[PDB]
């Protein structure tokens, strides 16, 4: 039987609009799903979408015959300066595919081997940052995060040290890329962005575009100047070619592609690695049972590549935190052709829908009663998780590039602070989502005591 959407209260002429004029966009979305249901419409001016928060729905939504990647306006304008690097492409663009194909084997788990040492290089940088404070002091996590993933993505993607542990006022790189991310979300609330108070936002916006190509530029004309072969992805795409259309990448998607490294990268997986280390110090059963794999699997001073992917439990805790707080938290489709969505819902080709993730994360026909609970043990037998239940990184060809350099990076480091230190909730925190591109624990802060183990 069709059957009619639900939707969230109007505000006459504004619809559902004034809903997202909030601080907190997403964890108002998801409680209006406690309210509505699996399914709800949403209208604005000019505009509508349904936000989708069940397995039985998402799985269908997930159905690649059916649905393919939309720009969500929020990727629209950030693609002002992430261009048409694969995260702001659309399917259909030719620059999508061309580097996807060219990209993916630069991702690969087995390419993980590659970036081993440069991840390794700025984890020791975090573990003697908190080897070095003084008895009176505190970590700051989600800004500590940020430093290592930054640092890391850097390194990694353009041989490019941020140096973000020798600074209070980030790299210039840095400061304008996070605020032009600042900006291109800033203007999803913005009624009147054609304001004259919106001057200086303009003219700053073109000055930190101008600062990140400039800088990007510069660093790809000097290596193809040099020759010089690194283990870095800038390596794998001045050499790469895709074997569809035999053709390179340009230098201009070069410049998007590692400026979307970051973007895409950063804060998600500083996130990651913050909501886990919450999870943790609120759980200490689960943070001794992590803390004993550590210290069981990372027997060298320096971690090796196998001995992170032995590091299983670790894997699951963030999991277990991706599933509660995902932090890129939702994804937009568009009906490739007209279709009925679970049965229900007859949908015309072009009609938009939302995933809205940590929602479909608490779907108590997949998890059971105890969704708010943080048990990684619910990873234990992933062949049981009925499928397009569980995704933190998206969907099919459109799903994260980043999945395995992402899971590699944060089990590496929280591998690492278990090994090294104990930790201490010494303020109690009280967890409070702030919500930008992505969601953190705002203002989250430990102690952190060594276990005085060398390096
Ligand atoms: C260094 C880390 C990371 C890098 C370099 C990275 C890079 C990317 C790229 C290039 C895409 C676009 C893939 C394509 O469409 O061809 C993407 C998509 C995505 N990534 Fe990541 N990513 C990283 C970490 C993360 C993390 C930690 C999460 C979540 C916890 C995440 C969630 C996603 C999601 C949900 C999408 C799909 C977006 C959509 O459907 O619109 N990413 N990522
Ligand atoms: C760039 C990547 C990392 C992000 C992707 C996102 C996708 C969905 C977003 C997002 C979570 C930010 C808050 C709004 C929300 C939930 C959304 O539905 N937004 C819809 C609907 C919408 C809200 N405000 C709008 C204003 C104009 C047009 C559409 C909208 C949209 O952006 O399309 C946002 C975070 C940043
Ligand atoms: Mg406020």
């Amino acid at each position: 039987t069709i059957k009619e959407m639900p939707q969230p209260k109007t505000f006459g002429e504004l619809k559902n609009l004034p809903l997202l004029n909030t601080d907190k966009p997403v964890q108002a979305l998801m409680k209006i799903a406690d309210e509505l249901g699996e399914i709800f419409k949403f209208e604005a001016p000019g505009r509508v979408t349904r936000y989708l928060s069940s397995q039985r729905l998402i799985k269908e939504a997930c159905d690649e015959s059916r649905f393919d990647k939309n720009l969500s306006q929020a990727l629209k304008f950030v693609r002002d300066f992430a261009g048409d690097g694969l995260f702001t492409s659309w399917t259909h663009e030719k620059n999508w595919k061309k580097a996807h194909n060219i990209l993916l084997p630069s991702f690969s788990q087995q390419a993980m081997k590659g970036y081993h040492a440069m991840m390794v290089d700025i984890a020791v940088q975090l573990v003697q940052k908190w080897e070095r404070l003084n008895a009176d002091e505190h970590i700051e996590v989600p800004e500590d995060m940020t430093r290592l993933t930054l640092d890391t993505i850097g390194l990694c993607g353009f041989n490019y040290r941020f140096n973000s542990f020798y600074r209070d006022q980030p790299h210039p790189f840095i400061t304008s890329m996070v605020r032009a991310l600042d900006e291109a979300m800033n203007k999803l609330q913005r009624a009147n962005p054609d304001d004259p108070a919106y001057d200086e936002n303009k003219r700053q916006f073109q000055e930190d575009i101008k600062v990140m190509n400039d800088l990007v530029d510069k660093i790809i004309a000097d290596r193809k100047a040099s020759g010089e072969q690194s283990d870095d992805l800038l390596t794998h795409m001045l050499n790469g070619k895709d074997p569809e259309t035999g053709e390179p990448l340009d230098d201009e998607n070069i410049r998007y592609q590692i400026i979307t490294f970051l973007i895409a990268g950063h804060e998600t997986t500083s996130g990651l690695l913050s909501f886990a280390l919450y999870f943790l110090v609120k759980n200490p059963h689960v943070l001794q049972k992590a803390a004993e794999e550590a210290a069981r699997v990372l027997v060298d001073p320096v971690p090796s590549y196998k001995q992170v992917k032995q590091l299983k439990y670790v894997g699951m805790v963030l999991n277990e935190a991706l599933r509660l707080w995902p932090t890129a938290p939702a994804f937009s489709l568009y009906a490739k052709e007209d279709t009925v969505l679970g049965g229900e819902y007859p949908l015309e080709k072009g009609d938009e829908l939302m995933v809205l993730i940590p929602q479909l994360h608490r779907d108590k026909t997949i998890w059971g009663d105890d969704v708010e609970e943080f048990r990684p043990e619910r990873f234990e037998n992933p062949s049981a998780i009925p499928q397009h239940a569980f995704k933190p990184f998206g969907n099919g060809q459109r799903a994260c590039i980043g999945q395995q350099f992402a899971l590699h990076e944060a089990t590496l480091v929280l591998g690492m602070m278990l090994k090294h230190f104990d930790f201490e909730d010494h303020t109690n925190y009280e967890l409070d989502i702030k919500e930008t591109l992505t969601l953190k624990p705002e203002g989250f802060v430990v102690k952190a005591k060594s276990k005085k183990i060398p390096l």
